């Protein structure tokens, strides 16, 4: 691949079902096109695939644990919602009940 932006692969239950990637213009998540399974959340119906938003979808930054908002304040910093994305992607395997690994190498 050759950049950018950012590109995470999105696993359920231990099963790859579809992609999240930030851009200029904002978080785009779509399901793979082999995905009939039981869906992300009840916002991301499979036959609505795919979406589309300036700013990073409710269900995916409900993910980020209050634990690691609390940390800010101290005090105060960023929240930006790339840096939502960010944490995303940054962990990832473990932290989600949901995973997500990062598209890389890009
Ligand atoms: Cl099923
Ligand atoms: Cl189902
Ligand atoms: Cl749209
Ligand atoms: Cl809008
Ligand atoms: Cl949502």
């Amino acid at each position: 691949m050759r950049d950018l932006v950012r590109s995470g692969k999105v696993f359920l239950y231990g099963e790859f079902i579809g992609l999240l990637r930030e851009d200029h213009r904002g978080f785009h998540f779509s399901y793979n096109p082999d995905y009939q399974g039981i869906p992300l959340s009840l916002s991301f119906p499979i036959e609505q695939s795919p979406f589309h938003s300036d700013t990073l979808f409710p269900y995916f930054a409900s993910l980020v644990p209050e634990g690691w908002l609390k940390h800010k304040y101290a005090l105060h910093q960023r929240i930006d919602e790339s840096d939502m994305f960010r944490f995303l992607l940054n962990n990832g395997e473990n932290m989600l009940g949901a995973v997500q690994i990062q598209e890389e190498k890009q």
